[PDB]
């Protein structure tokens, strides 16, 4: 489990992501959320950006990542680096 959200950087209250082997963790504010998610729940590292399926290619420094029809520089990196 990361001690720093994966969004935006900074430590304090975070959740988890429950997706098997997962580890990165964020803040309730950073993904729109006001309360801790009722079931499980998978962090946005793992759907498109764009239209939310299923991810093929992955920033490796934030959670922004983009399926087959939506796919960065160079382990490969999005804008915001
Ligand atoms: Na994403
Ligand atoms: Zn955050
Ligand atoms: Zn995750
Ligand atoms: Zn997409
Ligand atoms: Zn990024």
């Amino acid at each position: 489990s990361e001690d720093e959200c994966f969004r935006c950087g900074d430590g304090g209250q975070l959740v988890l992501c429950d997706r098997k082997f997962c580890t990165k963790a964020y803040h309730l504010s950073c993904l729109g959320l006001g309360k801790r998610p009722f079931g499980k729940w998978e962090c946005p590292w793992h759907h498109c950006d764009v239209c939310g399926k299923p991810s093929t290619s992955f920033c490796h420094l934030c959670p922004n990542s983009f399926c087959k029809e939506h796919q960065f520089s160079c382990r490969s990196y999005c804008s915001e680096h």
